[PDB]
């Protein structure tokens, strides 16, 4: 269950959640300050191998064509995170949960340094599931952060932005590692129930923590809930509160449709 | 000096070419019209390891920063190139003529299936440097097809299409391969004499034979003169002349600035 990864990956998925040129930092391996958005820590997900999709032992009549990201927690341990080298996972399940003929599987991870031992990445991933059935268990404990509802205060947003959303982006941010034929091909996201293939989850989330990291600066710890659906062509808005000199809370929205595609999410600042 | 490519290294690169969502073929390792184009089999100059330098050995005074993509000839015998697999290149020096204080070299090359030994791509690079010396040497015979003039006719173009280049462009391009700083690093291509980094020679090539091909169809040999250079961020003007039922003679040019990218080029289409 070993990841190899270097700058090209690296570069690859900064370049999807919207770095330019303009950000040598981010798209250029020999910058003295070349560095990957930490988002990049969550596709341990896609790139361990076989063990990766060992939640799904605790499914009943799972389709994966029916599956959704419904929340994602990701811990950043080892600062600032590697832009190469090689880390091992282990997964292991939290939580299964009913909801009607749903279900909500928390899939928990650890990410080490596969040459020296060192914890880098911590991984929560919440799938919500239709049509498919589990029994009603918690196998074990979270952070507080990851089950943190982080609930917008009822004031405007001290920090707004846009972010445009490419029809094709989809295209080129799965080769980070989420090949998924629901967000490239129509016919099985018409399967899925959706007129038009959709945007991966975590993309929405990265081109948000990379809006929230030009205005704040750094961070080692993110959760969000994916509540809406976003589509490849649409803008985004990203909505910010500082609630401490610590702890951003954001919402990510769908201009075009004006839904909510992210909420119940914050981001915790690295100090200085 | 085996470079190991598969779906995802194609993609990556049909993208960079401007391939969309629009084009399944090009950018769903599982439409079943999968496939790479074909100019993906230069890569061999960038991803077969230290052998692939070799043209330096016969070059007095030589600094790479000072070094420019002159000319290119790719020859495909294998159809379709594979979008998977492992290929083994060798390399030999074709020429080397001093042109003043410049030279001119040609770096001839083979690359054949490494399982296999089946003869996949043949490439003839040709470097114009900058402040080096060199003797006036013929090492090998050439193709008619490297060496043509392929003159643009008089008449005038049976096609011509308007191609964007994207400002950011080369920092996706790059990733296929070719990771030298004339192209990224605002600083090193001021030592080059650019006032601002400049697009690669196999990108402008690659757009250009992307744009060919959704025209033309698909074609198995290449050779194209780089006469000027070109910025990220200008507009591409491809001009083309059906020239036979085989051949297709075209230029390429900088609208933004009225001077020529490419010259003395042409596309030998794929048969019936
Ligand atoms: C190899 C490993 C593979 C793993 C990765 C898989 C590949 C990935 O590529 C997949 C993706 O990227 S898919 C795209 C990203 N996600 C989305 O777009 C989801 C958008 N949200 C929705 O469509 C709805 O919130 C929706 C449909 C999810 C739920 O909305 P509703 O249908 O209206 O459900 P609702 O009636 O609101 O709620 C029922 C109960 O569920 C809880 N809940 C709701 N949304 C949740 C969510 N997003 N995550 C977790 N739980 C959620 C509610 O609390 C409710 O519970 P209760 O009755 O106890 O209050
Ligand atoms: C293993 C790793 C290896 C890596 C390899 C490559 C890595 C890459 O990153 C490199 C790139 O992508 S660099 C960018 C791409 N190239 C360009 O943009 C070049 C555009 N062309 C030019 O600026 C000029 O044609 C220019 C500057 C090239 C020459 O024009 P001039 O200085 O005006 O010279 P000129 O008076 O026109 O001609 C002098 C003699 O040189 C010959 N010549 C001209 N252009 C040539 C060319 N493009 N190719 C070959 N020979 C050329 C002329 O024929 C003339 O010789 P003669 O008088 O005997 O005919």
């Amino acid at each position: 269950p070993v990841w190899r990864f270097d700058d090209r990956d690296v570069i690859l998925y900064n370049i999807a959640l919207g770095a330019t040129t303009k950000q040598l930092k981010y798209v250029y391996e020999n910058d003295s300050d070349f560095q990957v958005i930490p988002t990049f820590g969550h596709l341990i997900t896609f790139n361990s191998g076989k063990s990766q999709n060992s939640f799904a032992k605790l499914l009943r009549n799972f389709n994966p064509m029916l599956l959704l990201h419904g929340e994602h927690y990701l811990k950043v341990h080892s600062w600032p995170p590697p832009t190469e080298g090689e880390i091992k996972t282990t997964f292991e399940p939290i939580a299964t949960t009913p909801k009607g003929t749903n279900v909500v599987i928390v899939h928990g991870s650890k990410s080490v340094d596969n040459k020296s031992g060192e914890l880098i990445y911590s991984n929560e991933a919440t799938y919500f599931i239709r049509n498919c059935q589990a029994d009603n268990k918690v196998y074990a404990d979270r952070p507080a952060f990851a089950t943190n509802q982080f609930l917008a205060p009822k004031r405007a947003p001290d920090y707004q932005v846009d972010v445009p959303v490419s029809e094709d982006l989809a295209a080129l941010y799965r080769l980070s590692g989420d090949r998924n034929p629901l967000q490239i091909d129509p016919n099985f996201a018409k399967g899925a129930k959706f007129p038009k293939p959709i945007l991966h989850g975590m993309c929405t989330y990265g081109l948000s923590a990379k809006a929230l990291i030009d205005k704040f600066g750094m961070f080692n710890e993110i959760k969000a809930r994916f509540t809406g659906i976003v589509f490849p062509g649409e803008t985004l808005r990203v909505l910010a509160w500082k609630e401490s000199d610590d702890t951003i809370v954001f919402q990510t929205h769908v201009v075009d449709r004006g839904t909510i595609a992210i909420n119940n999410a914050a981001i915790k600042l690295v100090g200085d």
